[PDB]
């Protein structure tokens, strides 16, 4: 995250870290044994840590629980980025309390204008590289589909959308790929793509939630 601010330890309970090793990727919690990213996030050996504030200390909430299965949109197209959406599922079902718990899946579509939260362990800088030990967090709008058209012509499918700040400055970055983009209390977006992090006119890609949650609530209630 570029030009945020530190979330502070396990104010959002929903943020997962994907680990293989080492972080590479976010994710959500949407009930106690499933987790939502991005497809382009897919790999085996795949541990999803919960629970997480710095990411190198055990600082006492975390859980650790391997994957037992991933599930990639059946539509996913790694060139274009459509359909940039996977499901993790957890050997075991992680233990929900206040610093550990789910993020619900949107009832409807939010609205460009929409203020919400975007959350991740990713590079802090827009040139160069910085990561940090810790959650980062930014508040920022749903652009209009017409301004996120406009900035990534012939790139914006019906499955996207843009959040961020026009002028640059304010964005996600490497490393959030996957985390929550989250608007009242829901679900609404997954990190996903953009050119470069925080330039002016290339705000953050994010996948659409609202348009998979019956493929996610019949995929979940069949594995
Ligand atoms: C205490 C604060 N709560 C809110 O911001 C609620 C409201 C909220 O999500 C948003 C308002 C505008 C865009 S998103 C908080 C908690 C965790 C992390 N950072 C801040
Ligand atoms: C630049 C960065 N990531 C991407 O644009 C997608 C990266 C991508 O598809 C892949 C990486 C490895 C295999 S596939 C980003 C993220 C969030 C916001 N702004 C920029
Ligand atoms: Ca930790």
């Amino acid at each position: 995250i570029v030009g945020g601010y530190t979330c502070g330890a396990n104010t959002v309970p929903y943020q997962v870290s994907l680990n293989s090793g080492y972080h590479f990727c976010g994710g959500s919690l949407i009930n106690s044994q499933w987790v939502v990213s991005a497809a382009h996030c897919y790999k085996s050996g795949i541990q999803v840590r919960l629970g997480e504030d710095n990411i190198n200390v055990v600082e006492g909430n975390e859980q650790f629980i391997s994957a037992s299965k991933s599930i990639v949109h059946p539509s996913y197209n790694s060139n274009t980025l459509n359909n940039d959406i996977m499901l993790i599922k957890l050997k075991s079902a992680a233990s929900l309390n206040s610093r550990v718990a789910s993020i619900s899946l949107p009832t409807s579509c939010a609205s460009a204008g929409t203020q919400c939260l975007i959350s991740g362990w990713g590079n802090t800088k827009s040139s160069g590289t910085s990561y940090p030990d810790v959650l980062k967090c930014l508040k920022a709008p749903i652009l209009s589909d017409s301004s996120c058209k406009s900035a990534y012509p012939g790139q914006i499918t019906s499955n996207m959308f843009c959040a961020g700040y026009l002028e640059g400055g304010k964005d996600s970055c490497q490393g959030d790929s996957g985390g929550p983009v989250v608007c009242s209390g829901k679900l609404q977006g997954i990190v996903s793509w953009g050119s470069g992090c925080a330039q002016k006119n290339k705000p953050g890609v994010y996948t659409k939630v609202c348009n998979y949650v019956s493929w996610i609530k019949q995929t979940i209630a069949s594995n």
